[PDB]
């Protein structure tokens, strides 16, 4: 896909209609509140309606065209299903699709929970796929945009973390190819894969705490740089408090692969 | 993990116990019967019977070991979890668990079809997982091995492939987490991720189309390949029938960065 | 050093005053005629001046707003010293400076010959490190480019070319040391350093023939891309018929270093 | 080129005859002392003659072979050439050539100092080229290996130190194109390019004090580093106070170009 070769206005959000799943707390909150300044339209989502409606109030405060949420689980299919016509009802189409929830975790040595793996498979993979299905009838008619949040686990390997790991490389897997196929089908929807370090949200500080030792970028400016991103139809985020990161976990090796293997089948 | 700084000798699995899924055709058949004529004790599963077999009776007159099947569907993680105990009871333990197997998968479009998005996940990585559980205690023992079969797909993004991709990539990133857990766990048990370019499988040979057909390489010393990497503890095996190909496929950077963020954490927890 | 974010436009060369060295053959003359359509002043150079005059005759033909020739031998660096302040005089002033001469080389395996090593650093390195000196006080006031015409051959290392391969990489560490130099003093001179492969031009067409088994890319768009490079302000340019070669050129991790 | 696939033991270098250039202090003086102890015949030169010879008078205490020095600058290329044919005489022969010397570099910003660049190529690099001509005879008898010390600035670009990064990028172009050149040509000669960082020398130390800068390594371990690399017929070696430094230095690109057109 072919970014918008311009610079980022927030003027871009304005009366665009957003979905934001894992949005009750942390990243996805933040990113709803940035959307609500930029006068956009949005549909957040999470378990936990109480947390939800705070939100929601904010956005309204904020400045938000509309602000709505929807309450359920992740874990079932016919409520992801659900959620995004609910949503498209409500704002009457869509134009983003910010994909963001995950199964709650903790930093642990793998052992012999396949539930866990399971479950981190359809909420934090499974899920973002149902939702695409849902959502890009909607996403065709406005030329929209796909939004996968992942992180540096689903990249590079990191030990305490492998159902996790495991789910977020399933979506570089997934979406990395249905970009591949949406540019032969000439399906004008972007897909942008967020590869993000450590994060100051209340439930990373917590799980790193004692564990893992390294600086956690501000949540605030992370979700800006996921909206960034995502309007400006960049393939790929990166988002990190190091310097290092950003520049080596760049693959081209894998583009060349791709592309120099690309025009090799017809 | 440190591997093995030693050449590949066929005798390294003579009288080893070793599981082969997705044994009945294929890459798996070739890896079995490559096993068979090292003199190894084999243990082969797929579906279907019939062709379990065939393959049985080929690998005794190769000069195996042992030969033996056991059918059922990697769909089921009941089949899994008992398809190891009884492997490691028949053989009295193992000291190699290939993991092969794959769903039936075509070159297509992604149209809506979460069902196979599903069924992927769960028999072309979950399975992968439950054997894993159910396999490592013998392992342990044996100071063994965890052989997981990838494909350049489960690296690089391809059209036509997603549903397969996203299993393949989840398999890298689970594996690829718990050797790191070994390391630290002090768990003497190898981990190998073969990642495969185009193989001249009756599977494989029938879903391509055009000229590419033949810049397929042979299943035969593919599935060698497999062995010999598994065998000398190697992290990753690349295997294609291009040299180009091989040098694309690793990343240095992702070693660094691994490196790098590994001293970032205390460990004395668990 | 920032380059320009904007697509290139042909007219971001009209009426620039342009220094082209070598410029009697190959890429050198490919690039006097581009500036030539483009209708920039050119004051070309190299030693053989009734090929030059071709050139300039050639270039006031495509439209350049004017064309001169000063002929010489980057081996005399008061010549190399002199050009600069001639060309400036000219031009009245100077916005680009392209560094595209060398010494004639051959394919040859190394053994005994330190002449051409030390003729390929002072033709291929000396002499554009002192026309860089010459020309800086014109850019500083026009804010202008030093473009440097490298290769392959200074950032990776092949056989046959030693003494061609020690001044490339030369260029390499000098020039990309004054830019980060120049981002500190705030002195908005551009450089442009351009990795360029194989180029069907006559001279390395001959050099390479049965020895080195190659497709090469073709010196007009060659040429173009260079000037491109330039006037974007662009820290690298990269030209090679393959994309493997393109793509894994990039260095992250001296980046980083950086 | 390929490398010794041994452990590096000290006794590698009993016997040997190894030259270094720039041994009168710094990094090559302590590349003296270390193979004095190795029990090498050592030439060792630089211009300052008092301190050459209190360098063999201690490397003779160390348990050296032999140790003998040359006084001459490195300006002077019939020096160079003149340098290596003694060296061969006192040794007998020559097994090692370390090529370590640099022409005096402060840091700062370029404005007009064509001399210091001109100096700096002639020094730094030219001699090095010279050095190497003059040895590869006697190197090719005993299919023996050329040392290069080369720097952070000599693979990445510093600002204050043009003059300086050009001659040290100028090396890797040669000695890199020459190492092609050997291993198709089949002359069993190595060569060994030296990327170091930051080392705890006199000349550095005092270089860089008005400036911020991270750890400087010890330049004896560094020393005996760059012996190790040579001992050990290594294309390259890195030394750093950091591993960070030293993982980021590799060009695994590059290699697979050179590859790729090879
Ligand atoms: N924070 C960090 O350091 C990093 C974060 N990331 C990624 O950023 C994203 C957001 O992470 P972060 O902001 O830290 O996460 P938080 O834990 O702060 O928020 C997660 C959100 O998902 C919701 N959620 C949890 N379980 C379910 C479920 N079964 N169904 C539906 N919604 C559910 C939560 O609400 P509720 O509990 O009410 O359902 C909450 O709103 C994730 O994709 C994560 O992988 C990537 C790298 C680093
Ligand atoms: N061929 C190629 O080019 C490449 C292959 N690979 C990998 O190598 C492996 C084998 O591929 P290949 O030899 O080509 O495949 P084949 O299709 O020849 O073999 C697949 C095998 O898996 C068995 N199988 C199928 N469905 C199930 C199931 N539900 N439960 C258990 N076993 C099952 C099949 O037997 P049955 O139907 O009786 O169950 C058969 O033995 C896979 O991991 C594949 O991804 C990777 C890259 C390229
Ligand atoms: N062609 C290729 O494949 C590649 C070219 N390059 C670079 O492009 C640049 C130009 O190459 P190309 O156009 O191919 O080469 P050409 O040899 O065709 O042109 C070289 C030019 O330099 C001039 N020149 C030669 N010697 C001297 C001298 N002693 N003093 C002054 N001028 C001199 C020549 O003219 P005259 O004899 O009249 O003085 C001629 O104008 C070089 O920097 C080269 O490294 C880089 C990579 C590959
Ligand atoms: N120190 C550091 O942080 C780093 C050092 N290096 C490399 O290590 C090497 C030496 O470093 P270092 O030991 O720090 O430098 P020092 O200044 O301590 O030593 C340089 C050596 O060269 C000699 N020398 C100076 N001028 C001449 C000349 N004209 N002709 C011949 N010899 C001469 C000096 O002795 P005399 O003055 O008596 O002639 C001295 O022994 C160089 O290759 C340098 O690039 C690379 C990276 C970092
Ligand atoms: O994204 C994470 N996680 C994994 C899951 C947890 C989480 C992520 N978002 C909310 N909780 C903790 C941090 N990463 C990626 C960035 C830093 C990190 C360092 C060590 C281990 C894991 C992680
Ligand atoms: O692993 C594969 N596959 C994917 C699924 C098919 C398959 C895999 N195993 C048996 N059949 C064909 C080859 N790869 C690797 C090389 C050939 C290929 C070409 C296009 C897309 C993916 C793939
Ligand atoms: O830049 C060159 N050269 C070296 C000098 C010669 C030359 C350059 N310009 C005129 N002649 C031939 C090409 N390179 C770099 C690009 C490809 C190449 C492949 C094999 C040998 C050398 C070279
Ligand atoms: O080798 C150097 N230099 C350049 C020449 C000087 C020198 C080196 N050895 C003796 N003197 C000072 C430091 N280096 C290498 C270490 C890092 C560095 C960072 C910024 C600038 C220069 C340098």
């Amino acid at each position: 896909q072919q970014p918008l070769n311009e610079e980022f206005r927030p003027e871009m959000l304005q009366g665009k209609k957003v979905i934001v799943t894992g949005a009750s707390k942390g990243i996805g909150r933040e990113m709803a509140y940035h959307l609500a300044k930029m006068g956009a339209h949005v549909v957040v989502t999470a378990r936990s309606k109480e947390t939800l409606q705070k939100v929601v109030s904010h956005c309204l405060e904020l400045g938000a065209a509309s602000a709505h949420y929807i309450a359920g689980t992740m874990e079932d299919m016919t409520f992801a299903e659900q959620f995004v016509a609910q949503a498209g009802k409500l704002m009457g189409g869509l134009d983003m699709l910010i994909l963001n929830h995950i199964t709650n975790t903790s930093l642990n040595l793998f052992h012999d929970d396949i539930h866990h793996v399971r479950k981190s498979m359809e909420v934090n993979f499974l899920s973002y796929v149902v939702l695409t299905v849902a959502a890009l009838p909607m996403l065709k008619q406005s030329n929209g945009s796909i939004v996968v949040v992942s992180s540096l686990a689903g990249k590079v390997a990191y030990p305490m973390v492998a159902a996790y790991s495991a789910s977020k490389f399933a979506l570089d897997g997934f979406f990395s190819s249905i970009r591949k196929e949406y540019s032969v089908s000439r399906v004008n929807v972007s897909i942008t894969l967020c590869v993000l370090g450590l994060i100051d949200t209340e439930t990373a500080m917590k799980a790193v705490s004692g564990i893992v030792h390294m600086q956690a970028a501000p949540k605030e400016e992370c979700a800006l740089e996921i909206i960034k991103g995502g309007a400006l139809r960049q393939e790929e985020v990166y988002y990190d408090s190091s310097l290092w990161t950003t520049l080596l976990i760049r693959n081209p090796s894998r583009k060349i692969l791709e592309f120099l293997y690309s025009t090799s089948y017809n």
